[PDB]
């Protein structure tokens, strides 16, 4: 069972490397680690378990964040009211197309690997298409918009050694871009 002590912190070099593509099929050990990543998000979102084990709530986790330099991510976004939820373990995910139009969380972003908050809007694509493999090496294409697009782009940044705060404007951190949609 993963906990916060498994999450490496900003400054750890693994967070700034470029994660490696996986060969398919995955090793038993690789499956186990991807299931535990999802299991972490599930645990962090249960108020009892998260309290008992001191978990920060998460909707996304990339393997580099537990110091494994490999291109797999977990996303767990619970139903918010839409009837739409997102429960995805992805191998070698890749953004293949996206909108020109940007979007931003008006609160800015947070990160399990970042102990402090950094203020500033992080502009991303409002709409993306992703090709990935699932845990069994089958093919997945995701068409995502808004909150889920932002989450997946955040997790994929991790695989290219990019950190949310790198996108924050230096002089005008809270300046929305022209026609950017607020989520
Ligand atoms: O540390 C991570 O990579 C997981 C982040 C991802 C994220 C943060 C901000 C914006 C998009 C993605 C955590 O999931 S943030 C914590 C959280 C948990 C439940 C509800 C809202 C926020
Ligand atoms: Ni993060």
């Amino acid at each position: 069972m993963l906990t916060m002590k498994d999450i490496i912190r900003d400054g750890h070099p693994t967070l700034r490397q470029k994660a490696a593509e996986l060969e398919l099929p995955l090793t038993k050990e690789e499956k186990e680690t991807l299931i535990a990543m999802r299991e972490f998000l599930v645990n962090s979102q249960d108020e009892e378990i998260a309290k008992r084990y001191g978990l920060r709530s998460g909707v996304g986790l990339a393997a580099p964040q537990i110091n494994i330099s490999k291109r797999m991510i977990a996303v767990l976004i619970p139903d918010d009211g839409s009837g739409k939820s997102y429960d995805y373990m992805l191998v070698n995910p890749k953004i293949v197309s996206h909108s020109v139009q940007e979007a931003y969380l008006p609160t800015g972003e947070g990160c399990l690997s970042v102990d402090d908050n950094v203020a500033g809007l992080v502009h991303r694509h409002n709409r993306i298409t992703i090709k990935a493999k699932d845990i069994e090496g089958n093919d997945i294409q995701l068409r995502l918009k808004g909150y889920p697009a932002i989450v997946f782009q955040h997790e994929i940044d991790h695989l290219n050694g990019v950190m949310f705060y790198d996108h924050i404007d230096k002089n005008h951190p809270l300046q929305p871009h022209t026609d950017a949609v607020e989520v």
